[PDB]
C-alpha cells in the first residue's frame, strides 16, 4: 500500500539511491524480500524461536552476487603455515573477556566496495598486539596491505587471507599506520614508507580448530584473527542478540573478522568485530553463538601475529 510505496522511498533517500527505470525495479523486489524476512523472522523472535533480530540496512538492495564480490574477502584454500599454539590444560580462562574495555581495540571500520576483509581482520588483531606491546592504540593501514602483500598470495579487493597479510608485515618489516596510509578500498600502487612503519618484528600463530583452544588463546593474547560463514541474510541484517544461523557452515568460510572477547547472557558468546561499518549490528558488532560446534567456522581458521 502507500506505507510500502513511502517507505522504500524513505530507504532510497536515506541511502543515496538513484536507480534507472529498469533496475529500480528489480532493486525494489530485492529490498521488498528482503523486508518480508526481516518482518517474519523478528515475529518468530517475539514467540522465541530466535535469540537475535534483523533490520534493514544499507545492504537492503544487495544481490547475493554483489555481496560475493564486495562484503566477504577470504580465499578458499586457507593453509595453515604459523607457528603452532597449544592449548594450556592448566589454565582455566575467565567466564569472560572484553578487550575493548582494556583498549585493545580501535573504533569499527568499514570495507567498502572492496573484498578486503582479510587487511582488517589482520590489522584488527596487530592492532591488538602492539597495543599489548606499547601501551598505545595506534590504527594500522589496511591499504598497506592491500596494495602491498601481492607477493605473499593476497589478490587486494578480489580476497586474500589474514596469514599472507602477517606474512607480509614479517617480509617487510612492518606496517605503515593508518594515518599514513590512508584507506582507498581500491588496488593502487604500493606506496610503504619506513619512516611511518610499526610492527618490526612480526610472526604468526595459528589456533588449533577447537573452541575450548580459542577461548583460552582469546584470554591469554588478546583480540584474535578468524573467518566465518558470513553468506546468510541473516547476518547481512543482524541487529542485535546472539547470532545463531542453523544453516551456517563451519568450512566454508568467507569472511574475516576479529574475536575481541567472549561471555554469556546473564546463552554463551564471541564478541566479534566486522568491517561493514558502525550502522550494522551492534555498532558494528556481532555476538556470536559460542560453544554450538563450531558455530560458522568461528574457530576453524583462526590465528594470530607476534610482534
Amino acid at each position: 500500500d502507500h506505507s510500502l510505496e513511502a517507505q522504500w522511498t524513505k530507504w532510497k533517500a536515506m541511502h543515496n539511491r538513484l536507480y534507472g527505470m529498469n533496475e529500480e525495479g528489480w532493486r525494489r523486489a530485492v529490498w521488498e524480500k528482503n523486508m518480508k524476512m526481516i518482518e517474519l523472522h523478528n515475529q518468530e523472535y517475539r514467540e522465541g524461536k530466535h535469540s537475535f533480530t534483523m533490520a534493514m540496512n544499507a545492504f537492503g538492495d544487495m544481490t547475493s552476487e554483489e555481496f560475493r564480490q564486495v562484503m566477504n574477502g577470504l580465499q578458499n584454500r586457507k593453509p595453515r603455515k604459523g607457528k603452532v599454539f597449544q592449548e594450556p590444560l592448566f589454565y582455566e580462562a575467565p567466564r569472560s573477556v572484553d578487550w575493548r574495555e582494556k583498549g585493545y581495540v580501535t573504533p569499527v571500520k568499514n570495507q567498502g566496495q572492496c573484498g578486503s576483509s582479510w587487511a582488517f581482520s589482520a590489522t584488527g588483531a596487530l592492532e591488538g598486539q602492539m597495543f599489548r606491546k606499547t601501551g598505545r592504540l595506534i590504527s594500522l593501514s589496511e591499504q598497506n596491505l592491500v596494495d602491498c602483500s601481492g607477493p605473499e598470495g593476497n589478490e587486494g579487493c578480489n580476497g586474500g587471507l589474514m596469514d599472507y597479510a602477517f606474512q607480509y608485515v614479517q617480509d617487510n618489516g612492518g606496517l605503515d599506520s593508518e594515518e599514513s596510509y590512508p584507506y582507498e578500498a581500491t588496488e593502487e600502487s604500493c606506496k610503504y614508507n619506513p619512516k611511518y612503519s610499526v610492527a618490526n618484528d612480526a610472526g604468526f600463530v595459528d589456533i588449533p580448530k577447537q573452541e575450548k583452544a580459542l577461548m583460552k588463546a582469546v584470554a591469554t593474547v588478546g583480540p584474535i584473527s578468524v573467518a566465518i560463514d558470513a553468506g546468510h541474510e541473516s547476518f547481512l541484517f543482524y541487529k542485535e542478540g546472539i547470532y545463531f544461523e542453523p544453516d551456517c557452515s563451519s568450512e566454508d568460510m568467507d569472511h574475516g573478522v576479529l574475536v575481541v572477547g567472549y561471555g554469556f547472557e546473564s546463552n554463551k558468546y564471541w564478541l566479534v568485530k566486522n568491517s561493514w561499518g558502525e550502522e550494522w549490528g551492534m555498532g558494528g558488532y556481532v555476538k556470536m553463538a559460542k560453544d554450538r560446534r563450531n558455530h560458522c567456522g568461528i574457530a576453524s581458521a583462526a590465528s594470530y601475529p607476534t610482534v
